């Protein structure tokens, strides 16, 4: 009963598997990035319409909408840079040099107050492969310099995912060593850290009331954690294996494509009561109360990343798959 499907449409401008697809802060624009460096910025009211296209030079690994100065997209590359992409002017404003030694920009989080961003900069993947050193850096957009290094204890490690709380006081992070680290933004040390997953942490998020954090990891678990009590599981659930991959699109050709999670694996409605996840044939929605309640379907290839935006009881669910197709499902509460 909780949701009714108003419609489902397909955005098909991408021709390679999707890496990231994120709705902007106004709920009206999508930025999506495929494994070939192609970025599309598009709208979906009341028709789908491409507002900008851009083919990236160098590999691109992360994508984050700026917070105060909307229409601005931050793109983290695989050559140790962050590119500021003006989706209105349809041009790159500048290319910020983060680090040559640790060129994989695996995560970007923009401060809700607009003056800084956090970025994960990781060593090249080892030739268990992501068990490599990483740094986590606070970058002052405004002097264009690195302001702060977060200490990663006990050792530097690649950070896969980051998320701010509403005020920007707290940053939750998930690492390739399975550890979750939670930072307050004046100090270099995490206020809190614990072993969360056996294998990599792929996505993290604060609950709506910011009393817990949610995580999803390589062990296939979705876990809710009390942030007043380090390592206190509030709850834990074993998801179907196609929620966490590795996602595989294969043919009789002897040919396969393999995607380890890189983009967001889970997304929530506005009030944090329901969770969208990946599966081989479309998005799957669960209820988070103290429970699969809707399957969105529509995909002929495995879904590898999702998003969910809410505007006033109208939700839109993005599901993105290895054939490059993005389905938009409109949900009414």
């Amino acid at each position: 009963q909780p949701f009714i499907v108003l419609g489902q449409e397909e955005y098909g401008e991408h021709h390679s598997s999707i890496m990231h697809c994120r709705v902007d802060c106004s709920g009206r624009r999508v930025a999506s990035l495929d494994v070939d460096g192609v970025i599309k910025v598009w709208s979906f009211n009341p028709i789908m319409q491409t507002k900008a296209s851009s083919i990236s030079k160098s590999p691109l690994l992360s994508l984050e909408w700026a917070t105060k100065r909307d229409r601005l997209l931050l793109l983290g590359s695989g050559v140790g840079t962050v590119r500021l992409y003006d989706t209105e002017a349809k041009k790159n404003l500048c290319e910020i040099n983060i680090n040559d030694n640790m060129p994989r920009i695996l995560s970007l989080a923009c401060s809700p107050n607009g003056a800084s961003f956090v970025c994960s900069a990781a060593a090249p993947s080892l030739t268990g492969m992501n068990q490599v050193p990483g740094r986590l850096l606070l970058w002052d957009t405004k002097t264009m310099k690195q302001q702060l290094q977060f200490s990663l204890d006990p050792e530097p490690i690649a950070i896969n995912c980051t998320a701010f709380n509403h005020n920007g006081n707290l940053l939750v992070t998930g690492a390739a060593d399975g550890v979750i680290r939670l930072f307050d933004m004046q100090q270099h040390e995490c206020a809190m850290s614990w072993r969360a997953h056996y294998g990599e942490v792929y996505s993290v998020e604060f609950s709506y009331d910011e009393n817990t954090v949610y995580s999803i990891g390589e062990d296939g678990k979705f876990i809710q954690w009390n942030i007043h009590k380090s390592g206190l599981k509030v709850s834990e659930y074993s998801l179907p294996s196609d929620a966490t991959g590795p996602f595989v699109l294969s043919g009789y050709s002897g040919y396969k494509q393999v995607q380890v999670p890189r983009g967001r694996l889970f997304a929530f409605d506005s009030e944090g009561n329901y969770m969208l996840t990946c599966s081989a044939t479309g998005g799957v929605i669960y209820k988070l109360g103290g429970e699969s309640c809707l399957s969105l379907g529509g995909h002929r290839a495995p879904v590898v990343t999702v998003d969910w935006s809410t505007a006033m009881d109208c939700g839109t669910c993005l599901t993105a798959s290895m054939d490059g197709k993005i389905k938009l499902t409109t949900l009414l509460a």
